[PDB]
């Protein structure tokens, strides 16, 4: 799909046999999602930084659907305010800006 | 120009007769430069949130030229660890996400 940019890029996403909303966040370098139990192993990780460090749950390999395109890639699981669909992802989808 | 997402999208902005670097943000509701001096007037406005709330400069209808076309909106001057596009800009330029 081609969307513009008037309001928040908010999408569907399938993972983890779950329906969640996100965002397309081309400022963001990764994929950080919340309230999920995703399959397999993980391991910590400290993101973020500016006012401090926040630990999240890294799962890498993790399908999500979004407007019938899959992608697989490394999700972290913390918590965060929206649900961001990083670079990490959205290459993956063959995500590109254009103007 | 089609940007695809390997690497962070920093481009080359004109703006207030000088040259700096910015990233084209779709994660960002608004646009945020640093260390520049803006034409005309400027209202305070308290902006983030999460973990307190900063104050930046908010001058309206400033005219950025990126990779050759120019948009003009409005442009927030203040603290910001990366000179942020916000949509608000991204938009003016006609840039969409596009999978």
């Amino acid at each position: 799909p081609q969307i513009t940019l008037w309001k928040r890029p908010l999408v569907s996403i399938k993972v983890g046999g779950q329906i969640k909303e996100a965002l397309l966040d081309t400022g963001a370098d990764d994929t950080v999602l919340e309230e999920i139990n995703l399959p397999g192993k993980w391991k910590p990780k400290m993101i973020g930084g500016i006012g401090g460090f926040i630990k999240v749950r890294q799962y890498d390999q993790i399908l999500i659907e979004i407007c019938g395109k899959k992608a697989i890639g490394t999700v972290l699981v913390g918590p965060t305010p929206v649900n961001i669909i990083g670079r990490n992802m959205l290459t993956q989808l063959g995500c590109t800006l254009n103007f």
